[PDB]
């Protein structure tokens, strides 16, 4: 439509190509998944567990916290070990002991190296084979492997059962003391752990890669990164460099240098409109954003104390009421809640201002219903997490209200349905402001159609957090989980907070509908080419095949290439301040939108491609260079956009309040300096020492308590505090600034 | 000096820091070199070879062609196998056979896998130990290893001695039939090969890395990329991305947008000066450049026929007179000669024009003496290579006049002394034109001091091609060799062909001494920060330690970072064409300087960092992704700069000759399209298949004749021709254009 027939058709073609690339390979993720075996049995014929016990153990694992206690297939928390690697290493060492007993009379560690090599070559014939019975439903594992599985079952039966022998192992893993009051639930959760470490051990039918693409790096069964893994890794590095260079070449040559130089108006154009009640009802939203932000930084500082200290916290223990999984669940979920609530507040700010300057019918009541629905969803979700991790809750009603166990979707399915209904109600309150400004027979729907499609994308695509039930397959709950963590949080918050920012900078008269639409459709098609099928860089090592990794390496090297080139759209945007005299009221939001760009190249670009290619992520998935990228990209991009929109909507609803520079200097350069201080001095060197240990000895070694208490990694995570107090001072100054602004 | 006290002191500090980094680590490359053992002996006490026989075999290996027949420690040609990996694999398989004989009565391939693992764990106790006797001079290797060495000695005694059993192995390796008419020289060259495959096999004193940093990827002795290898590789990738992004951030913000917009003069300022004899004597130089260029493309097409076909060439064989090593020696050396001669011609063009418009005293005679000295050096070097590879030369006088054996320095030491004396005579003829324009008491020495330092650097730094004699240590001949291939060819042709280009574009009045000096000292200090201590990415896997690799990964990620950002200085140096109406006479040089930039990001940036980091180069050093980078970076950067400086000096010595567009379109878009066609369709897919085979089975497997005749790699190098005829038509059109211009 309009004079944008090239850019709009490019955007639609990119959307269709990348969504066909998601659908055709999601069918494969669905059909090339590792089979949950119907009846596991020993070779003699005794009846071991089945797929019903494996899925009941999966539900029991979801009850204890799930991916907030430790990792499964690399995806989880990072204090407790990854259970599919720790179970694998303990089962392999039990098999090596039971193979050295009836062959040499000793253990594995007492034998000489030509005997240990002959035993490991016996390991790589039983574990890298003996898969399912080809739709026969049986497994039929060896009696030595049966005794090894039943021998390592006792370790996790004593680990989650308050045994005093495995005390000082639960303090190094930050687990609470009891952690499972039932005895059948542990006995089934070890069956679930065996299934996750059996899918990670046995090859496929016809290939030399396992079901998790050779993942948990184990030299005992010979788990090394495969051939096409390294091929697509070096192809992705070539694609990254020839993407950055060809993008700079095509920008410098194929550009239209018009230099129209549009003049800025002499008055702030959003102050000519009136203070309607739907604008004034956003003080509760801007209070909830910084309240959840202060709560989130406090819970982040509280879940970092279980890493340094044990489970005591300077006296009597509160780990029986607030364990590490609960405060980490809250520290993740309230982060997602305030980041979504800041963008919802910015949308509800822009929604009456699109439709002239007036509200639609029944708008303030809808804004109030939406605010109290969001507060009810937060409070009910946190009460459900507390009731599910403390096990004061029935396991029949654990998934619906309680804890889902998977990170970034930890809130229960009833509260997830409530959050999706609140997001659809915000979609209704957005379209009721946009559609009466598009139903008029005019020619004003140039950028507003892109904003309408972006609002529909951020509103409707939380429904992909369904299509996985309570006891369904784990690979399907790691394909539809990243549809709403990579495609919606990363992909459709960027596509909303850039086009709404372009609409704001266009309505102020600073950009003039040609750098607000051609530079906002090209900046929404460079990202949907590498962001929509880049979802597969989370599905490398979880039940998928080699072409999923092939798509997710190449089409995620192509989303770093418009992020490294962010000198433009960081100086372009920065200049806008030096274009009008009334822009000094918007100095501090326009500074955050500069820092948004900086942590969009350092957080998502440099540290996003450090862990991206499939031979680098192999030794990294589950280590401490993932919270580097997570803290630098979720707070540095979407946690400064939501604090830029908060201070922009603090203006034009409290227009007589100056932002008081001297406090906002602390609130900006405490957050930025603390984020750069707690990442570059504590998280990244720990992650690099873990990376050296994970490439040296194995994935089990980087997560084990013999390595995470190495007395150099004790002081290096004790050194979180010298960046953490700085981050807490910056976040506290931002909170006090917004509260003093709201009254 | 002048108003450039910041940039000049930055350049001097970068020079001093990177040259201290070269000196302090070159001392370590001198002292941490692998020892040539004084007396190799078996365990019983029989006297095997010594270091004198090893160095005489090194001289014998230099006599046959050296690094133009096959590789040693990764550095060499790519048709014949790498001899330190092929000797290593044959010695290991001979040891495995002689260890399976007296233990099971069978061979290695007939045993089951728990016996083969127990034999390989016996391999990694004798080969990864038993180094030198700690300044005792002895080696004292096992009698099983002695029989393995004497058993694999017969294979290379039959390989280089026209044996009919190893015929069709010499046609797959492109070696000529006889290749060594002596019998003691082969018997010592196998001792040299044993030393190169013994240094690459045994660990150091105290560490788990071998003397060549674990290099030839062999799962038998467990040669894998080490821990700090992978650590400094991922640190180099982070340094690359945070160099590109921070460079774009510091360019977009810390820039002075003055927009002075200097006007171009109405007449071409290099035509106001007169045609002196020192300008008119450059027709011989511009004839020699394109004569050696046509000869070089013909010899490249002739050394690519020994890869596809055997040693016959469509009838009776000329491999006895022109083998693969001789035509490859010529194809490399005449490439270096015409690339240096084009820059010498551009310097001799600029040298009288700096000193007003007049020649100094005795200038045309000096130009004629220099031209005939260069022609004598080319003819004497090629006759020496022909007499040394055919063995119609005494071995006492082989290194001085003959073949040095090391690639890019293949011409003999007498001819190398003659080439260095010609380069110093060109230094004299340059300074005789520059210094009388600097001895005047004025204020014109702004850019000319940088040009003087650059001309002194390109003149004096060929003397680092000395400091290695005839029989000196191979690691020292791989540290002082790359002082004049990486630091002088790559580092001081770029620092000469950019500052002379800035001087030319400043003399025309197109840039105005502020984009010709601030953009030429910043473009000469971004490159000397990653170019001067980046020399160590050629010294990873040749006798060096881990900190040499640590310097060469980090300080060579920092030389890709000003090469990927080449949209600027490719559009800045093309905008000019539209600046003046008389610029249409310089359309085709200014188009070549555009393509210079393009292959400076695709040839040196994308394909230069594809093979750069020490875990990627480990599986690549010696494969067919090195001629990708070599053909794209030596011709695409320094072979289009020397053809831009040829067609620029074709003007202003033949000013009445229009460059005839229609033929120059063929000469440009045949060279560019053939270089992009013979790289992306034949060399890079062969290199990627070899990379997959080198990460799968080993370094011996990627080079062996069982893999290079795999019938998919036969047609894929047979498909060189469909880009080769296009490159030949482009080079032929350039040759005919310059010859028709010169008369
Ligand atoms: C500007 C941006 C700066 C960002 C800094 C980034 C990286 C700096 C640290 C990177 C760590 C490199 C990996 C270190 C490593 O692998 O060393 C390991 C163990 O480390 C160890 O046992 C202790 C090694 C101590 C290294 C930690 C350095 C901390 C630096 C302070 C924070 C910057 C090898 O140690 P070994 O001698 O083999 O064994 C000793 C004990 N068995
Ligand atoms: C495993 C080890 C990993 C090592 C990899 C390399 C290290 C990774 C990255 C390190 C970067 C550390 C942070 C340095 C970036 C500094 C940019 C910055 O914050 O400056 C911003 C932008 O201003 C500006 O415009 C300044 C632009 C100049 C940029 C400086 C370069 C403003 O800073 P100000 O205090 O206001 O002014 C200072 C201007 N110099
Ligand atoms: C412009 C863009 C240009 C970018 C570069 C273009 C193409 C890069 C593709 C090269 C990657 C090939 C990797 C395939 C591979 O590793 O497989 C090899 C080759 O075998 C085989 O038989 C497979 C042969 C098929 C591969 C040929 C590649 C096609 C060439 C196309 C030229 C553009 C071995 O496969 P396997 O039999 O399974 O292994 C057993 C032997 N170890
Ligand atoms: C002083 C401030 C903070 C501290 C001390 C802190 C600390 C932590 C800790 C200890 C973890 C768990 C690491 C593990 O699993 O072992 C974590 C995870 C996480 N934090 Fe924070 N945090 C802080 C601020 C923030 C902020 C502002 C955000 C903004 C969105 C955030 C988002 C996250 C996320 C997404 C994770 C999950 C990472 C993952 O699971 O891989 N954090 N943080
Ligand atoms: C722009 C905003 C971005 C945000 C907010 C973001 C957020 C996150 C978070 C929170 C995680 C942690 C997942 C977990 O805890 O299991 C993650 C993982 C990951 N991110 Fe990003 N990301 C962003 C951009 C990128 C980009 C551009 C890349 C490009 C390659 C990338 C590469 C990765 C990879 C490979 C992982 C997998 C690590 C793992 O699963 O352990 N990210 N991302
Ligand atoms: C039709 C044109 C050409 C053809 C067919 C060709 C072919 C070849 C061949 C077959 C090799 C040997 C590969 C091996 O060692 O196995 C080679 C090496 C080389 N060629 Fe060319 N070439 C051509 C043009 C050029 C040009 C114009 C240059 C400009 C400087 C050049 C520079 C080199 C260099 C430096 C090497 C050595 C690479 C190394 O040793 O790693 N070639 N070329
Ligand atoms: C700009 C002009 C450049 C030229 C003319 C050039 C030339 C060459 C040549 C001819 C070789 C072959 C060496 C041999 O035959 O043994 C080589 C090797 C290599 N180049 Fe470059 N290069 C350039 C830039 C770069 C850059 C910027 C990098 C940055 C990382 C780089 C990385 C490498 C590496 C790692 C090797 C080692 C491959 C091996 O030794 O087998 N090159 N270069
Ligand atoms: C960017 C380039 C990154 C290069 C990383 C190379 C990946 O890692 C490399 O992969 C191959 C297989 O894929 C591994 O596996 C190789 O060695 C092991 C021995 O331990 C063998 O069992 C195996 O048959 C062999 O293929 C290597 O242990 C590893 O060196
Ligand atoms: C960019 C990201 C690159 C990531 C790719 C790393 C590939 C490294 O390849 C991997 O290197 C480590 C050593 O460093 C080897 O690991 C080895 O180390 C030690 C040797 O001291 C031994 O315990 C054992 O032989 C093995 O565990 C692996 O066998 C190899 O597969
Ligand atoms: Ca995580
Ligand atoms: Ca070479
Ligand atoms: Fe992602
Ligand atoms: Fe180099």
């Amino acid at each position: 439509m309009g004079p944008y027939r090239r850019l709009w058709f490019t955007l639609i073609a990119v959307l269709a190509v990348t969504f066909a690339l998601l659908g055709f390979y999601g069918g494969e993720v669905y059909r090339q998944a590792p089979p949950i075996p119907e009846e596991v049995a020993s070779a003699d014929g005794t009846r071991l567990f089945g797929r019903d016990d494996i899925l009941d153990g999966q539900t029991a694992w979801q009850s204890i916290g799930g991916m907030q206690l430790g990792s499964i297939w690399g995806h989880g928390a990072y204090q407790a070990p990854d259970w599919t690697a720790d179970w694998l290493h303990r089962e392999l060492m039990a098999w090596l002991d039971l193979a050295a007993r009836d062959a040499h009379g000793r253990d594995y560690g007492q034998l000489d190296a030509p005997a240990q090599a002959a035993l490991r070559e016996q390991l790589k014939a039983e574990y890298r084979a003996n898969r399912a019975d080809a739709a026969g439903g049986k497994l039929t594992l060896s009696p030595r492997r049966a005794q090894a599985v039943a021998q390592t079952e006792a370790y996790y039966d004593q680990l989650f059962s308050d045994a005093p022998a495995l005390h000082r192992s639960r303090e190094n893993y930050a687990m609470k003391e009891n952690t499972l009051p039932d005895a059948n639930r542990r006995r089934q959760m070890t069956h679930f752990f065996f299934w996750t470490a059996w899918a990670a051990g046995t090859e496929r039918e016809g290939t030399s890669v396992t079901y998790t693409n050779n993942w948990p790096h184990e030299p005992l069964i010979g788990n090394h990164p495969s051939s096409e893994n390294v091929m697509w890794s070096i192809i992705s590095v070539v694609v990254l460099l020839a993407g950055i260079g060809l993008l700079i070449w095509a920008w410098a040559f194929l550009r239209g240098k018009e230099e129209d130089e549009p003049p800025a108006p002499a008055r702030d154009p959003l102050t000519t409109f009136a203070l309607t009640p739907s604008q004034r009802a956003l003080g509760k939203y801007l209070f909830l954003v910084v309240a959840l932000f202060g709560f989130q930084v406090l819970l982040g500082g509280f879940t970092a104390h279980y890493t340094v200290e044990g489970q005591k916290f300077y006296g009597i223990d509160l780990s029986q009421w607030f364990p590490y999984s609960l405060v980490r669940t809250w520290h993740i979920q309230s982060a997602l809640f305030w980041i979504a609530t800041g963008f919802l507040a910015a949308g509800l700010f822009l929604a009456p201002l699109i439709n002239g300057g007036r509200d639609p019918k029944y708008q303030k009541a809808g804004v109030d219903i939406l605010f109290w629905a969001l507060v009810l969803v937060v409070v009910g979700s946190f009460a459900g997490n507390y009731l599910a991790i403390a096990q004061i809750m029935p396991p029949d009603l654990n998934f619906w209200l309680g804890h889902q166990g998977y990170e970034y979707v930890d809130l229960g399915r009833l509260w997830q349905i409530g959050k999706f209904a609140g997001i659809c109600f915000w979609l209704v309150l957005m379209l009721r402001g946009i559609v009466p400004a598009l139903r008029t027979p005019g020619g004003d729907k140039n950028l507003l159609a892109l904003l309408t499609a972006s609002v529909g994308a951020i509103g409707l695509f939380y429904g992909a957090g369904f299509f996985y039930g309570e006891r369904t397959h784990l690979t399907v709950m790691e394909y539809w989980r990243w549809w709403i963590v990579h495609l919606w949080v990363e992909g459709f918050f960027e596509a909303f907070a850039t086009t709404a920012l372009a609409f704001i900078f266009s309505t102020l008269g600073l950009v003039s509908r040609r750098m607000a639409t051609t530079a906002s459709l090209a900046s929404a098609s460079l990202f949907m080419l590498g962001g929509i099928p880049g979802t597969f860089h989370h599905l490398y090592f979880a039940g998928t095949t080699t072409p999923v990794m092939a798509v997710g390496a190449s089409f995620s090297a192509l989303e770093v290439v418009p992020l490294i080139v962010l000198g433009h759209e960081a100086w372009e945007n920065w200049r806008l301040k030096t274009r009008a005299p009334w822009m000094e009221n918007l100095k501090w939001p326009l500074m955050c939108f500069v820092a948004v760009a900086f942590w969009n190249m350092l957080g998502a670009g440099v540290f996003g491609f450090m862990i991206n290619p499939p031979v680098s992520l192999y030794y990294i998935q589950g280590l401490n260079t993932t919270p580097v990228h997570a803290h630098a990209a979720l707070f540095g991009v979407y946690g400064f956009l939501a604090l830029g929109f908060t201070l922009l909507v603090l203006r034009y609803i409290r227009p007589q309040y100056a932002l008081s520079p001297g406090l906002m200097k602390l609130a900006f350069w405490g957050l930025n300096l603390g984020l750069a201080l707690m990442i570059f001095t504590s998280l990244l060197p720990i992650g690099l020492i873990q990376f050296h240990a994970s490439v040296s000895e194995g994935m089990w070694y980087a997560r084990s308590e013999a390595f995470m208490q190495q007395d150099i990694l004790k002081t290096l995570r004790w050194g979180r505090t010298f960046g953490d107090v700085v981050f807490l001072l910056g976040a506290l100054a931002m909170v006090v600034q917004v509260i003093l602004g709201l009254l």
